[PDB]
């Protein structure tokens, strides 16, 4: 209900505690790559999580934010309420943004 055909994700993806706007449908992709993410927490104990939207460029992004680059990844969070990680990327693979499906809603 979630994955299209193709593979990307058939509904758009939101922070699962206000609602924001993460993804648009069918602008990134099904990924069940093994990423550790902490426990979702206010910006400033965890989940190896293996279900993930898998973005190419955080312009594509509706809208999210990233915390401090701490050794080499940065923790993807709710733009608006702050509330995560809801994703993970390593700065070394530029083109490669990870949001955990169980840390966020879709509509
Ligand atoms: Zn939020």
């Amino acid at each position: 209900e979630l994955v299209s055909a193709e593979g990307r994700n058939r509904k758009a993806v939101l922070c699962q505690r206000c609602g924001s706007r993460v993804l648009q449908p069918g602008t990134a992709l099904f990924s069940r790559r093994q990423l550790f993410l902490p426990s979702m927490r206010k910006k400033p104990d965890g989940d190896v999580l293996e279900e993930h939207w898998l973005v190419n460029d955080m312009f594509i992004f509706e809208n999210v934010g990233f915390t401090k680059d701490v050794g080499n990844v940065k923790f993807l969070v709710c733009a608006d309420c702050e509330i995560g990680p809801i994703g993970w990327h390593c700065l070394d693979d530029k083109n490669s943004f990870y949001v955990a499906l169980e840390r966020v809603s879709h509509e």
